[PDB]
């Protein structure tokens, strides 16, 4: 019980819980494993939102973005906008699913781009209260991050709880990925973790090498989050969704 999540490269990014919290295990956090001490500590995403607000005049941003009926708080933290002593922490773009304890995002090393091998995607959320129905259907409004803090992928995912399948496609402009389609993404009915394959289209053409991993979160599966990794790392994407 507590924070669950996945990173596409644990040499660069690990997810966990913020230490010394009022809710041990309940505050989603991220560690830049690519950095040495003291830059590799686990920092709560909530604190990173605060930094993205605090450095806004220098080029970071924190914005409540509406996608249909849902709000996704987006934090954009490029190395170029942060003081030199923060260069080892690298570049972040991440989102929060509403006010739920569910975060999803990406990272890459200082001096790299999202096309570089260090492009890493992750999600993190509190599993403590998660339950998933064993029957019926629901839809989610989903936002995706792919190499940008200003242009998001968006779409609707459909959860078939009786069949144990998650289906749908995200689309967007201004990112390497133009469309991302779940292929056989599935879960045991009544359980939270899902995985499968994916196909992206975009500025490099079709890439069907995608592997998707994620999970439902919250009472009655009020949210979901996950990652999609491809042979072409510029297509690596993190996503989060709120149940409609």
């Amino acid at each position: 019980s507590g924070i669950d999540g996945i990173s596409s490269n644990e040499s660069n990014i690990k997810i966990g819980a913020a230490a010394n919290a009022s809710h041990p295990g309940g505050v989603a956090a991220v560690s830049v494993q690519a950095a040495g001490a003291p830059y590799n500590a686990f920092t709560g995403f909530s604190s990173l939102k605060g930094l993205a607000q605090a450095f806004a005049a220098q080029g970071t941003s924190n914005t409540n973005v509406t996608v249909g009926s849902k709000t996704f708080n987006i934090s954009h933290i490029p190395v170029s906008a942060m003081p030199p002593s923060h260069s080892a922490l690298g570049n972040f773009n991440f989102g929060q699913v509403g006010t739920q304890e569910v975060y999803f995002g990406e990272w890459w090393k200082a001096g790299d781009t999202p096309a570089s091998a260090s492009h890493t995607v992750y999600y993190a959320g509190d599993n403590t209260n998660t339950t998933v129905p064993t029957a019926g259907t629901a839809t989610y409004t989903v936002a995706g991050i792919n190499g940008s803090g200003s242009n998001l992928l968006s779409g609707t995912f459909t959860a078939n709880y009786g069949a144990g399948t998650l289906e749908g496609t995200l689309t967007g402009t201004g990112t390497a990925v133009s469309s991302l389609s779940l292929d056989g993404v599935a879960f045991n009915p009544g359980t939270a973790a899902f995985a499968g394959l994916a196909t992206a289209n975009g500025t490099a053409g079709i890439d069907n090498s995608g592997v998707v991993q994620g999970q439902f979160f919250g009472a009655n599966a009020s949210a979901l989050a996950g990652i999609a990794q491809f042979d072409n790392v510029s297509y690596n994407t993190a996503f989060g969704g709120a149940k409609n």
